[PDB]
């Protein structure tokens, strides 16, 4: 059930995929939704060790369960590369100004 834990947020395999679907889908179509306009590129400034190549794109999962659609991103996000595989699921909750932890 709880495979993914940011701060509070609990998310399953199924929410993930659904929301790396959303967001690899308008990579892949060259469109953005949101201020920060998502989905773009992830440095990975952090330094996470992905087990998958680069590059990256964080997209927002919401713990709504709604796909996100411009509004408020809120703190977590999913990583995707280029093959449409999962690099990890990161959040700002628990980290200090615009930096990312890893969700566990
Ligand atoms: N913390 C962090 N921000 C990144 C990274 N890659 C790109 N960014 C962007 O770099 C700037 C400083 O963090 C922000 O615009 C941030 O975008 P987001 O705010 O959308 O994450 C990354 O690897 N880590």
């Amino acid at each position: 059930a709880c495979d993914y834990t940011c701060g509070s947020a609990c998310y399953s395999s199924s929410d993930v995929s659904t929301a790396q679907a959303a967001g690899y889908k308008l990579h892949e179509d060259g469109e953005t939704v949101g201020s920060n306009s998502y989905p773009h590129k992830y440095n990975n400034y952090e330094g996470f060790d992905f087990s998958v190549s680069s590059p990256y794109y964080e997209w927002p999962i919401l713990s709504s369960g709604d796909v996100y659609s411009g509004g408020s991103p809120g703190a977590d996000r999913v990583v995707f590369n280029e093959n449409n595989q999962l690099a990890g699921v990161i959040t700002h909750a628990g980290a200090s100004g615009n930096n990312f932890v890893e969700c566990t």
